[PDB]
């Protein structure tokens, strides 16, 4: 249905917008419903408690960051692979920074709420993705970088700019919405990483 | 200067960490944190004004930790091997003291209340120094062409990742930093990204 779609992300954007401000513990479900313009009843139908709609928010958020990823195919160009997911994970930290903000808090806290997401379906897809890229290495088409590793730099570089955002600016005077500041953090992670990871002699 | 007065300054700036770490900024009572390093409260207020004096301190001392490496860069340093101690200094103190690295991180997500003047000031100051240094060493070979700030805040991303996102880390992989073996595993394999990534080649 298009109409349990539309509202399961009117809630899910209200969710984001008020566990943004207000931090989990002091959130009340009838303050999400009002914002959605939706009943508590009716909200409680596709998320039956608070943890349940903060599960669902950074769920969301996580399938955004891991589409790239999740993409990944054997006979993909891995360096132009790499520098097209870098592209992305950037996109996202100038689009989305409230919600990278609420998955860094998660983590920060011992990961209360996702650790069930980040022990199954998230272990589980970079499980798959960690063996396809040391394919790539064990046949050449990159240097030798551990798979693991080389993700986790992906994901701390793209983060760091909505996360650390403050700091950022304060060094540059520059945000990810600037236009040419953009342009120059996409083309210097690429380099450094990509480089990093090219075959070499 | 005392060393004696130095040493309780820091008993009472670590006992603050722990607390500030366990509690929150707002959760925590001046109390707690006397109570906790072995003094008075009116000893610590002889030191500290209020909370969020304390606070600062505390975050004060966690950037010196982190930036007293990269204050020590010169022009004459081998530029490569002075980076691969910053990135392996980096991640023996995400190991060591991980509860500062979330502490710092917390202070960023609410957009620096407290720290923003010593990131404007005294840390835009290194780093615009710094920065120039090292496009020194890139106008004379020394290293490939990239843009020093952003080389810096990948080292710092990079390093502080382990610690910030460390349940993400032991989930997806069974480790953390405290197993010699994949720490080593982990230094390595963040300096090869960066040093080969900016490595002269010609
Ligand atoms: O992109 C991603 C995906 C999962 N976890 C992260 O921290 N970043
Ligand atoms: O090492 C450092 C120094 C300043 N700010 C950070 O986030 N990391």
């Amino acid at each position: 249905s298009r109409a349990v779609s539309a509202k399961k992300k009117a809630i899910l954007s209200a969710a984001l917008d008020t566990f943004s401000q207000f931090g989990f513990h002091g959130t009340r479900l009838e303050q999400i419903a009002e914002l959605a313009g939706v009943s508590k009843t009716n909200l409680l139908y596709y998320f039956p408690s608070k943890e349940a709609l903060y599960i669902a928010v950074l769920r969301q958020i996580l399938d955004i960051w891991l589409a790239p990823l999740k993409a990944f195919r054997e006979d993909f160009a891995p360096l132009a692979a790499i520098k097209e997911y870098i592209r992305l994970k950037l996109e996202v930290s100038r689009d989305y920074p409230q919600a990278s903000r609420l998955f860094c808090m998660e983590m920060l806290a011992g990961a209360p709420l996702l650790m069930d997401e980040l022990t199954g379906d998230l272990k589980a897809l970079i499980d798959e993705k960690s063996a396809l890229i040391a394919g790539w290495v064990k046949s050449g088409k990159l240097a030798p970088i551990d798979p693991q590793h080389l993700i986790f730099m992906i994901w701390a570089s793209t983060q760091h700019y909505a996360d650390f955002a403050p700091q950022v600016e304060a060094v540059t005077g520059a945000t990810l919405r600037d236009e040419v500041f953009f342009n120059q953090t996409v083309e210097n992670v690429q380099r450094i990483i990509i480089e990093g990871i090219r075959p070499r002699h």
